[PDB]
């Protein structure tokens, strides 16, 4: 049911707000539109291995722990 | 280093050859061109949410286990 790219978005969303950061500072360090990053946040657009890997670095999060986040989330989707 | 799309597509692969399946078969079911899952496997086209997700469907795997062993997998390669 819940798709890759909205549990992503959310574990995503939470790293970025678990610093205060904003939409604009990440979005300049990850050299994408703030648009697009809060879109990506929300589920809505796809983000690049690329683009999601410059979120990361951004954000001094390891992509490992953003998929095995994941991955845990999802695994509470499916068991509701 | 490693990209998302390469370590989800190695999941992928693993799960389709452990039930013997060929691509034609899978590409089939996910209703994609043979061309294309096997550059997703390859970890050269990125899968779409629903793609990968009508992929898992004709795997019988949960996406959870894919997210869950793709970051396994990531943070094995971020170790070495």
């Amino acid at each position: 049911t819940a798709l890759l790219r909205e549990v992503i978005g959310d574990v995503l969303r939470n790293a970025r707000t678990d610093q205060g950061r904003t939409l604009r500072e990440v979005s300049d360090a990850a050299r994408v539109s703030l648009g697009y990053l809060s879109e990506v946040e929300r589920g809505r657009k796809e983000a690049s291995s690329e683009l999601l890997s410059a979120i990361c670095d951004a954000l001094d999060v390891p992509l490992s722990r953003v998929l095995t986040d994941a991955g845990e989330s999802m695994a509470r989707r499916e068991h509701d």
